[PDB]
């Protein structure tokens, strides 16, 4: 069987001559990835693998757009060709399932149907047969960070060949020697557990299901679905930023009218506990109090920022929080946190606090109070709560019927469900999610809108004590392997750079200041921190001056230039909304570690539009060591016409206004 993308150019041919089934996919007529198995095995159920034959294909096809409430862009189009192919093994030990594919100009998206049958009851998967075999992996790069190990998805990004990526997460980026660049990833993670890429032959990746302790992978009664594998393709590294395909393999949105879902800035009492000028627990450095609460609340209004994040507000923190996990309240503050003086201060300022859900990973002392918890953030006008699951790999903690304690993967079907549970609870209090040690993003904000963002790699807070920190190429490295998941709160925006000490042997984001501003533009997410302490703003107001200009929400993104772990730009235009009018473009790049100049054409802004350029770049002797803060700001009027030359420093970066003027 075959089907191919709409403009031709990906063709992916389905077969049944090899061992089991099987797929392989080419582009522009040269084969990228080889003969690839499909299946299941299962503990006690017979296999789904050889001798399965194809019996039936029906092609169907789509040519449609949808709209997001909130997004990277604001009209989604749906363009694909579709096949159902379907596979059928004689008695004994016979079985039948299908796969549908959904072949898109900018990738593949395929997934396992298994219908009802005699013999499939409450069936436990131990294994999915699924491979993904590149052809010519012996001379392909990759970009990519280890699965199942002690620190999650935070990790900084491996530059290798593609023969050594030994068992890695996804989204999995690399390119081949042609130039063309391939992602794997996975879309709709739904009562499933995730999958990580495991190297087996050479080039042969084959998915690896992530377990519970018990030691299956995914418990279904009867028939079921898998969620979708996805393999984009590009000719260029940006032609993988730019796609929908992991929304367009989600289904709609379920949560009605999300009208209180606000995409928007925030700061929050943080960063100070970070850098160890506050502590999350009691004491004379305390940082959740009324009177910080309230200053930052007063701060957040001038400045014009949404909310204040709080954590360690609730009781449970004094100590090593890391240990405390059994013994967080949800629902009870410190005594010097004072809701309801808040709840009061909130609405006088106009200011919403943020809520905070830390569960040092277990699952179960925070299931048992996450309705009293939401209650009482509803009740406290709080509209959008960050929730964390600080623990290592394999070390989530649950309670199970018999009051036993287990130990499960955060990427398991166990925690699969249980972020899924928190998010659809918080939607029926209208709060939406921010989780800190997350599963993977895998499109299901298009489903659940208030979804809103996630962490699930290395952010800022690694700038303030990784030992060492982010390096200079790691924007440019989530931004084509992390950033195709979905949304990400990095929390940007750190100004002064030096709390530890300036030069390349210090913890401090190891950038330049016009880094920091770029990554507003670079780095989507509708929630988008101001994650430094609030004199660090005031001590450089016109740098401040892009933060408080810039939105979080946008009508169009286009990825313009870029190459992974070496440079990207963006371009965006605002979504009309609230404060914007939905003319303005903002743009943002940022380099690693070598200093680069990109030439980058104007001919997104609209035409026959004039705009005045409000350009904020790394100063004539920037570089990021010992000179972060050399920065120039400049005017100057544009059209679409017009061109740039971008010149940034080492760990540089440029942020623009486009104000469109008349
Ligand atoms: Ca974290
Ligand atoms: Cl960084
Ligand atoms: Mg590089």
């Amino acid at each position: 069987a075959t089907v191919q993308s709409p403009d031709g150019n990906i063709k992916i041919i389905i077969s049944d001559e090899q061992s089991t089934p099987s797929y392989s996919i080419s582009f522009k007529n040269k084969t990228v990835i080889n003969n690839s198995a499909l299946g299941f095995e299962f503990k006690q159920h017979a296999p789904f693998s050889n001798s399965f034959k194809i019996t039936k294909v029906q092609q169907q096809s789509t040519n449609t757009q949808w709209q997001q409430p909130w997004g990277e862009r604001q009209t989604v189009v749906d363009q694909h060709n579709e096949v159902t192919v379907t596979f059928a093994k004689p008695q004994p030990q016979g079985g039948t399932y299908s796969v549908r594919f959904k072949a898109f100009d900018s990738g593949v998206g395929f997934r396992y149907e298994v219908p009802k049958q005699a013999g499939l009851n409450n069936i436990e998967i131990t294994k999915e047969l699924t491979e993904f075999a590149v052809n010519n992996s012996h001379t392909a790069t990759a970009w990519w960070i280890p699965a199942r190990g002690w620190n999650k998805y935070e990790y900084v990004y491996n530059t290798t060949p593609l023969n050594d990526a030994a068992l890695v997460h996804t989204p999995f980026t690399f390119k081949n020697q042609d130039g063309v660049h391939i992602s794997i990833h996975e879309a709709a993670l739904v009562d499933y557990a995730a999958m990580v890429l495991n190297q087996r032959r050479p080039g042969v990746f084959q998915a690896d299901l992530t377990p519970w302790s018990s030691g299956v992978a995914v418990k279904k009664q009867g028939a079921f679905n898998t969620p979708w594998r996805t393999i984009q393709i590009g000719e260029k590294a940006v032609d993988l930023v730019n796609s929908d395909i992991i929304l367009n393999l989600n289904e709609p949105n379920k949560l009605g009218d999300v009208s209180w879902v606000k995409p928007g800035k925030y700061i929050g009492i943080w960063w100070g506990m970070h850098i160890n000028t506050h502590t999350w627990g009691s004491g004379d450095k305390h940082g959740a109090t009324t009177k910080n609460t309230k200053y930052y609340m007063d701060f957040a209004a001038k400045y014009g920022f949404d909310g204040v994040l709080v954590e360690g507000w609730n009781t449970g923190w004094d100590g090593d929080w890391f240990f405390n996990g059994d013994v967080f309240s949800f629902t009870q503050p410190y005594d010097d946190f004072d809701i309801a003086a808040l709840t009061k201060y909130s609405k006088q300022t106009g200011v919403q606090l943020i809520g905070h859900h830390e569960t040092s990973g277990n699952v179960s002392n925070y299931r048992k109070q996450m309705a009293d918890a939401f209650a009482l953030y509803e009740k406290s006008n709080v509209s959008q709560v960050k929730t964390g699951y600080v623990a290592d790999g394999g070390n989530i903690k649950r309670i199970d019927k018999n009051g036993i304690a287990r130990h499960e993967w955060h990427d398991g079907q166990f925690m699969v469900n249980e972020y899924l549970h928190n998010v659809k609870l918080a939607a029926k209090h209208k709060i939406s999610i921010n989780t800190h040690e997350p599963i993977k993003d895998t499109g299901l904000r298009r489903t659940y809108p208030n979804w809103i963002t996630r962490e699930g790699a290395r952010g800022q807070e690694f700038n303030a004590w990784g030992t060492p920190p982010n390096p200079p190429e790691h924007i440019s490295m989530l931004a084509f392997t992390r950033m195709l998941a979905g949304p990400m709160d990095f929390t940007p925006g750190i100004f002064d750079l030096s709390f530890n000490g300036l030069g390349a042997n210090t913890n401090r984001p190891q950038t330049t200041l016009a880094k920091q501003l770029a990554l507003y533009v670079v780095l989507y997410s509708p929630i988008q921190m101001a994650a430094d302490l609030p004199k660090n703003y005031l001590a450089k107001p016109d740098a401040f001056q892009f933060i408080q200009d810039v939105p979080t929400d946008w009508q169009q993104s286009i990825a313009l230039d870029g190459a992974v772990g070496d440079f990207i730009v963006f371009a965006r235009k605002e979504r009309k909304r609230d404060k914007y009018t939905g003319n303005d473009w903002y743009l943002g790049a940022v380099t690693d570690e070598q200093a680069r100049t990109i030439e980058i054409s104007l001919d997104f802004l609209d035409n026959g539009k004039q705009f005045e350029a409000h350009i904020y770049k790394d100063g004539k002797n920037a570089e990021w060591k010992n000179n972060p803060y050399d920065l120039t700001i400049e005017k100057r009027l544009v059209t679409a016409s017009d061109k740039l030359t971008l010149k940034l420093a080492t760990s540089g970066g440029t942020a623009i206004r486009f104000k469109a003027l008349l």
